[PDB]
């Protein structure tokens, strides 16, 4: 356990939790589903009765965009989401934490050793359904992969855009956002967009999707930036 002074509900990101320790400095976190459970040793704290676990950013894409200035957080109780390239389940843990009982993550991961850390993660997480699969092919887990709220998609793989529409053509409901880890220079969102860059963009506006927001993620993550589209 980290002692903390204060943790209060952020007032935009539901079910994030900003937290103030000893000395002023700041963190957030989410409301712990699995009370006594440690996903990648992340700390703990207990405030009014309730575990929350610390969200480092400098551990996870997605808490380190909404720390750059991500719009909004389009994570909301209940989603049902599809999470491409889920890894041993850090991001997801806390989008398991917010979704809470009722939504889903479907989790998608091509290495079976990153799978077996996986299940051994997330075996008290319920609200987490692991596919052994290529994000590649979506048609051979389309039987397991029901209408989803949310696409994201982190498989750090050229060409991701594609992987991305291609899913998102088969699960993503209408007006169902789609967060995006791209690796991108600071100055490819400050700037001007590479070569590589512009047509990730491109394939995804292509796609029907169009761009809401996009967060270089550094320094929590130095070599990435965060596409927010719906
Ligand atoms: C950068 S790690 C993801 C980190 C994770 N999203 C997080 O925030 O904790 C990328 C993962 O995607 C998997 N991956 C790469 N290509 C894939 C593909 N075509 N399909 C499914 N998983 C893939 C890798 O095995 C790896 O675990």
């Amino acid at each position: 356990m980290v002692e903390v002074v204060s943790v209060s509900r952020h007032d935009r990101w539901r079910g994030v939790y900003v937290v103030e320790l000893e000395d002023g400095s700041l963190r957030i976190a989410t409301k712990n589903l699995v009370p006594g459970q440690r996903v990648y040793g992340e700390r703990i704290f207990r405030y009014n009765g309730e575990e929350y676990r610390e969200w480092n950013a400098y551990r996870s894409k997605l808490a380190a965009a909404l720390l750059k200035g991500l719009i909004e957080l389009p994570v909301k109780e209940g989603d049902r989401i599809l999470y491409l390239g889920i890894a041993s389940g850090t991001t997801a843990s806390h989008m398991s934490d917010i979704i809470g009982p009722r939504g889903r993550i479907y989790g998608v991961e091509f290495a079976p050793r990153v799978m077996r850390d996986l299940l051994t993660v997330v075996r008290d997480r319920r609200n987490i359904f692991p596919i052994l699969g290529d994000a590649r092919f979506p048609e051979k887990y389309r039987h397991l992969v029901e209408g989803v709220d949310g696409l994201y998609a982190d498989v750090a793989q050229p060409e991701q855009a594609a992987i991305v529409v291609r899913n998102a053509r088969f699960f993503l409901r209408d007006g169902g956002y789609m967060l995006m880890a791209i690796k991108a220079r600071s100055i490819d969102v400050t700037t001007e967009p590479s070569e590589v860059y512009k047509r990730e963009i491109k394939t995804l506006m292509d796609g029907g999707l169009e761009i809401k927001d996009v967060v270089h993620l550094d320094p929590f993550d130095r070599d990435h930036a965060m596409i927010y589209a719906v």
